[PDB]
């Protein structure tokens, strides 16, 4: 159609792994840099505050363990959200496929989880939809969280807590989320499961789930302390991050603070765009500190991507 006409000045696009809804995503190409990335159409015509609350979310968010949004396109008919590619499948896929997980491979996994939401939290953000469909792999098996539809809000009834159901609501709520992850994890099936929702909402109340044998005390112990009906009870990320299972085979607690830079600009990245922009630092160095989500945004953020990989500095 005529409204790609602005996206192909930019991408070249490539194979579709979105039918069904807005919620379409094909891949596609950066012409610049040469770096992969995944672009969500969404067609305004046709939810859209689930969009404008993403969007703000993602542009002030930025984190080595979110997916990071690199372009933001708005012609009459669309909305374009140019997205990190993750070629690694869902989470959710991922045990649904290996029957269950080891605590050992478990803690490698929820380390990640802890850290992505730990830094929502330090942000004044809550997901409010932690659940394993939303948390993507990167090609370096690296977790990517996704999906902020809800932010600082009802997700998936299975992952909700208790006092969120009640309508008593913030971060709260998605210590639970990860509570509910972590058993799911090892367990290969919901702590909290039926048939009807007013059976789901009775089940989670009350707060009793079985404890299969496989798991140890370490994570039967931290389970309970994250699994609390009362969130006053629930365990806090200050003490979530230095928690002694989360330690076990890494002597030191999880790195929340984010390695991806909002004022920092790359020497390397920042003199490589002059060269093709025309211009100097100081003018370009202040041009991509304006954070527009344009296309000096998405092939600032690649370049600094491109240079991660060990690659050459280069556009094309
Ligand atoms: N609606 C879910 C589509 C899954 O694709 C993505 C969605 C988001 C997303 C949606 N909302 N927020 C983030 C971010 C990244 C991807 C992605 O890169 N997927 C992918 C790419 C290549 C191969 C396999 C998977």
């Amino acid at each position: 159609m005529k409204d790609y006409d602005e996206l192909l000045k930019y991408y070249e696009l490539h194979e579709t792994i979105g039918t069904g809804g807005f919620a379409k995503v094909k891949l596609a190409c950066h012409i610049l840099t040469g770096e992969m990335v995944a672009i969500k159409i969404m067609d305004k015509n046709t939810d859209l505050p689930r969009i404008k609350t993403e969007i703000e979310a993602l542009k002030n968010l930025r984190h080595q363990h979110i997916c990071q949004l690199y372009h933001v396109l708005e012609t009459a008919n669309k909305i374009f959200m140019v997205l990190e590619y993750c070629p690694g499948g869902e989470l959710f896929d991922y045990i649904i496929s290996q029957d269950r997980l080891s605590e050992e491979e478990t803690r490698v996994v929820f380390r990640q989880i802890v850290s992505a939401v730990a830094y929502v939290h330090s942000q004044g953000y809550a997901h409010r939809d932690l659940k394993p469909e939303n948390l993507l792999f990167d090609e370096y098996h690296k977790l990517k969280l996704i999906d902020f539809g809800l932010c600082a809000c009802c997700g998936a009834l299975a992952y909700a807590a208790p006092e969120l159901i009640q309508g008593k609501s913030g971060s709260e709520a998605d210590v639970w989320s990860m509570g509910i992850l972590l058993y799911v994890l090892m367990c290969g099936f919901l702590p909290f499961d039926d048939d009807t929702a007013a059976a789901l909402v009775a089940k989670i109340m009350r707060g009793k789930y079985d404890v299969p044998k496989w798991l140890s005390p370490s994570s039967i112990l931290l389970l309970q302390q994250m699994l609390q009906v009362d969130p006053k009870k629930r365990i806090s990320m200050k003490n979530l991050l230095n928690h002694p299972w989360i330690m076990q085979d890494y002597n030191y607690p999880v790195e929340w603070q984010s390695k991806n830079p909002f004022i920092h600009l790359d020497d390397d990245c920042v003199t490589e765009l002059s060269v093709h922009h025309r211009n100097n630092r100081q003018t370009m160095e202040d041009l991509i500190s304006l954070w527009q989500y344009d296309h000096l945004t998405a092939t600032y953020l690649l370049l600094l991507a491109k240079k991660a990989r060990g690659k050459p500095v280069r556009l094309r």
